[PDB]
């Protein structure tokens, strides 16, 4: 019934990819890591940082809720899903960077810095600029450090109001099946599609699990790898 993570193997998901995969069993307190070296290498978080931005932004009331609308400026950007008015939640779902750049500006350098130390978020380096630092810039975090943060979010053991964490979790929902809920956030270095993430957690009828996938490829690749693993190991069912 219950997936024992110490028994897994995911080699063939990465046979042609430089990557790492981490799976933490919340009920049993056990962590499986494929590619320990890469799991310990700090990398730029890309849009996985939206999770943190949303938590801080809601907590400090820079945004009201998942429906807080910011109007599009009419500039055609790389993805057509970005070229529309957005909310905190839709900008997470569609990875509309411009929305979260406006949010980061409202949070401000000093508040962001204090929060990143509270959250132990990687190298905590925001010198790349208040609306650039998480995008192939100064801030880096290892896949294992991402796991540590996301495990605290799953357990709701972070210094945010309970409704704030509930809202952010809801914004991360990717699939709601009959027997599981998949939560996650992609990230990609869009300059060259050369760095990819899919991070999150899955709730099943036999425990919840926290995952981090990171690859020298797109965030779509990271997500497809993660979904394949979660299906192979019986966590995504229906």
């Amino acid at each position: 019934k219950h997936l024992n993570v110490s028994k897994m193997n995911v080699d063939d998901e990465f046979k042609d990819t430089d990557g790492t995969f981490i799976l933490h069993d919340l009920q049993k307190d056990q962590t499986f890591v494929y590619n320990r070296k890469r799991a310990n290498q700090r990398q730029t978080p890309q849009s996985t940082f939206k999770v943190v931005n949303a938590l801080i932004g809601l907590q400090v009331k820079a945004v009201r809720d998942e429906y807080d609308v910011k109007r599009w400026d009419g500039v055609k950007r790389e993805f057509e899903s970005w070229n529309r008015d957005h909310t905190l939640g839709s900008a997470m779902r569609e990875s509309a960077i411009w929305y979260y750049q406006a949010l980061a500006r409202d949070i401000g350098e000093e508040r962001m810095k204090t929060w990143l130390h509270t959250l132990s978020y990687g190298n905590e380096d925001i010198s790349g600029g208040i609306d650039q630092f998480w995008l192939q810039s100064s801030l880096t975090i290892s896949p294992l450090e991402q796991e540590t943060f996301l495990e605290k979010l799953a357990k709701e053991e972070l210094p945010f109001d309970k409704p704030v964490m509930k809202i952010v979790k809801r914004m991360m929902i990717q699939e709601e099946g009959d027997h599981y809920t998949l939560y996650g956030k992609t990230g990609t270095r869009l300059t060259d599609m050369g760095l990819g993430w899919f991070v999150g957690f899955i709730k099943t009828e036999h425990g919840s699990y926290v995952f981090v996938t990171n690859v020298d490829d797109s965030g779509t690749k990271a997500k497809n790898i993660t979904v394949d693993i979660l299906k192979k190991y019986g966590l995504i069912t229906s």
